[PDB]
């Protein structure tokens, strides 16, 4: 007996102020958070249908540790396209995740957020190359316009599913 | 790329007047058809979620032939619990399906319809034994009360999934 | 920020064979279970809308009390509301309701626990517990009574939704 | 520009105690009301899909037991005429509810469905065939319902919407 | 007995041509109206889920009066970010609403529409200060791109809910 | 007896690389495909509600030929706003459709895709005039941002419905 929808534990990581919370609140509440209130730790749930399968996303929004990294099945690694340092930090978030999961192949999506802003310092091609080198998808997002937001979370679920088979 | 929901081709068979159409219309329109208008052939579609999977049911409602039996992925074999003859006919519907599919193991559910009526002539235990001998589920239904209607169709989808 | 739907932890209790599992599987899978496979402990989830509010039901399906357990009290202590199920053709299951209710009051350490009384198997002709008797019992406890059939689906949604409504009243 | 779903104004009428409220609450809340609390006037809304069309049912639940009566009957687009299958008198009253509706709508052809409620109860006094003949003589559908078991409940309301749609074409 | 979903009566006001109709049609039909057909009065309904609660939005789309303002529970005050005059008019729409509701505290959201256009004449900071002075939310929208559209309406519903408690 | 939702057979046509596949996958999977994998032929289904009517979209995604054009009830004619040649080709796609349907009045929507790109070579007004000359709607889309994607498909369904009455 099927006992209820499949649950997926997703974790959003990345440097302070890249828009991890804004992405998540946009997904859950269809609301853009304009204020910058730094996060300690928040969790959110949403039921969605992805590729014809109903599921429950349990999303942990982190601060810019080993316990959440151990329980998470997939990770959104978020940088801001106008902050080169946030992009350089991605490497370290990814190594930390691989270390705590004790694995080379953890479901992950690279997210370049704030793509609505004119002040771009990270080229799409650079981020795409970085993602290709990790063998993971790259998505450009804006929590403000909602560009790529659903896609980033759904793509992560699809990565988790590929990794379970 | 997933191209849209899974489709299941379901066929409802059994003797004239057992309630094949009424079952189907109850599923699709939430409507009990009181009149008896014999069917030639009708098809119906419905999108439902079963065990967390979205699917598109394509349901062929038959008359009390080889082409529909060949394209169908699963069969509801319907008799009426107040008509012993309709129950005896099940064996023949099942052989015909096995012959046309050239298969011993075709997804199938045995459906005893009109369970709301007081004139029962087929015992549940007899129908359960028949179903057990075929290795298929048995469900009692009423197109009038809606008892078992969803369950019969959803169980058939689950049988199709096991067989894939 | 609202962080996602409200969750309600429901526990289904009552004597062995009254239809606790059948009720739950009928809710979750729209399927009537004809076989009797005794439960140790099983849990289920379902998202529903009740009174315009989306919620997530976490349902714990328990065993008939046969004997002592410290593990029993722990799982029962997680419930916010309880369906107390008897079978309308089994007078003993109805008499046991009192003991299920005392067990719940003891483990929740409370006199006022959201609860619904469920008389299952109402499709059967062999009725031994009258509707009026069960209604009077429920009235004496100050809780709703619902007659159900896991087979026909009569009252099944209503029993679970009514329990959610009781939980909501108790939170306000 | 389509401006949002189609709205249908439905009115439930019939003798005191036939189950008008219980039918409506069963539709709206999936809840059977066991108590008998007489209604003055209540309205309820529900969005449903019927034959692939999304609509908003605005349902007026009336009293069995008078300027207010004419107003609801005038705004209503379709009527469920409910009797209880164990109460012959409620069945005899149906004719008069139908005439009252025709009078208040000032029309001979009002979308209507005949509903025989309490079909779960053993003490049936109105035969199905009698009710079917009455409905046939009016040219309207007949549905047997139980607010307790939910038998026919959706069907009664959906069938009324289908009647309203036929009457608008 | 709960009688069906909660209903919210919303009114969209603001100067001629700011995009009141376009916002509303985008919400209801997922359609961008490119033509400018001036409105007399139109009403629209939509059922949505906001913060886990199902509700029925009844939306009155107004022309560039006391009766609609009296029955409305919340107001979207819309200006266009490329039209300074529409922004200056907001003050008058707000005073008119306060006068007709006989209230200092009416649920309201300030909407800066046409944020897809390059020809911006109202600074975000100015609009944010105006909204802060009124104690109401500010949202930038585009009926064309759909940026902020759901958020503007849902935020107004959230304001109405806060005001009912 | 209504036998289940209305089905609409939609065909997406236009020059190689304009984003026909990306538009369709964005509609079906909420996913932007960044790679360019040329299509031979693919079909997709989706149930949606448009103007209160539930329907089943059967969408044929074509390559940059008589059989699909004969079974299709409506056509999205897609060009890319940074590719003038794709825009000039529209005329020929439209003639090919009229020829195979043997009809002067085939439901059709003109779609200007890639409207997120800065390298615009086709003016919106030119495309609108072309659409006006055909008596069909014009919609600007981005498969990347999702701007106009639902609108393009829904508008085509509305065109199909007008043509059936
Ligand atoms: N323009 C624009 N602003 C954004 C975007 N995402 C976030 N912001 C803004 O960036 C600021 C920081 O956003 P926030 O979500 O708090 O970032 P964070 O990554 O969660 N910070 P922390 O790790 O401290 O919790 C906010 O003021 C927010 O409005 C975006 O996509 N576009
Ligand atoms: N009481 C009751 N009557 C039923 C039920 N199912 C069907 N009927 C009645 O049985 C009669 C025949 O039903 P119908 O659906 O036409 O049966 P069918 O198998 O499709 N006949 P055919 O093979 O001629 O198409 C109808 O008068 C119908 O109302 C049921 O479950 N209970
Ligand atoms: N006729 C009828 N039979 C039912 C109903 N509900 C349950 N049953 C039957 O009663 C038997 C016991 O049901 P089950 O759900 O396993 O009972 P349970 O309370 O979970 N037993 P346990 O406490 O051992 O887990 C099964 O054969 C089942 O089909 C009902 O409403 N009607
Ligand atoms: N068994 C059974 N009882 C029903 C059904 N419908 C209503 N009842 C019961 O009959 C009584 C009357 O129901 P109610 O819905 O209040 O009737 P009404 O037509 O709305 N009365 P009024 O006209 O005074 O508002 C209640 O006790 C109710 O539980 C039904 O289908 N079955
Ligand atoms: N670029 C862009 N154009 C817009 C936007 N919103 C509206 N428009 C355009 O602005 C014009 C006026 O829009 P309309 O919705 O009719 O505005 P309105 O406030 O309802 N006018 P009125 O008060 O006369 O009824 C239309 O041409 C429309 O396409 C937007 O967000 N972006
Ligand atoms: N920036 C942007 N790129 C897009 C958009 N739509 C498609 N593309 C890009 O353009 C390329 C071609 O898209 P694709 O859908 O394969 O084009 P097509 O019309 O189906 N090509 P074919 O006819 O060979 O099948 C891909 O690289 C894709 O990412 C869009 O709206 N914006
Ligand atoms: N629902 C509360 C829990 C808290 O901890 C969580 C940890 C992870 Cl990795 C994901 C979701 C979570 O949700
Ligand atoms: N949708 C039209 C088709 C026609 O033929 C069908 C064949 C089967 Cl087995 C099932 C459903 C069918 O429906
Ligand atoms: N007279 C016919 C009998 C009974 O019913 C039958 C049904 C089928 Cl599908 C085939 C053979 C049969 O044999
Ligand atoms: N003698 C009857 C027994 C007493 O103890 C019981 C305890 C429970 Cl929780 C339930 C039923 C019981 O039945
Ligand atoms: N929704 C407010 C209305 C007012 O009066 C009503 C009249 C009818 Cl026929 C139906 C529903 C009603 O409720
Ligand atoms: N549903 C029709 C009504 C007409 O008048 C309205 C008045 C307001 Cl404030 C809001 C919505 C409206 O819509
Ligand atoms: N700015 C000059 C006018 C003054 O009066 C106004 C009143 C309203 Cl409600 C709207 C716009 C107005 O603008
Ligand atoms: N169901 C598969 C079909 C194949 O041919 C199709 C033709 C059209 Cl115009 C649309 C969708 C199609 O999908
Ligand atoms: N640019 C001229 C070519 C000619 O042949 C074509 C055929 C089609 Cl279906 C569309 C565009 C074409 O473009
Ligand atoms: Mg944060
Ligand atoms: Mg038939
Ligand atoms: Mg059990
Ligand atoms: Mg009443
Ligand atoms: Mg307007
Ligand atoms: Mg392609």
């Amino acid at each position: 007996y099927f006992q209820g929808m499949t649950e997926y534990k997703l974790v959003v990581v990345g440097a302070g102020g890249v828009g991890k919370s804004a992405l998540t609140i946009q997904l859950i509440q269809n609301h853009f958070v304009d204020e910058y209130d730094p996060t300690i730790e928040d969790s959110y749930r949403k039921q969605v249908v992805i590729d014809g399968e109903t599921c429950l996303l349990d999303i942990l929004d982190t601060a810019g540790r080993d316990q959440y990294m151990r329980t998470g099945e997939g990770f959104l690694c978020v940088f801001a396209i106008n902050n080169t340092k946030s992009f350089e930090d991605i490497h370290h978030y990814r190594e930390q995740i691989k270390r705590v999961k004790d694995s080379e192949d953890v479901p992950m999506v690279l997210v370049g957020n704030k793509c609505d802003l004119p002040s771009r310092t990270v080229d799409t091609k650079q981020a795409q190359d970085l993602a290709r080198s990790y063998g993971i998808p790259f998505i450009e997002t804006s929590a403000k316009t909602r560009q790529g937001v659903d896609d980033a979370f759904y793509t992560l679920v699809r990565e988790i599913r590929k990794h379970k088979e």
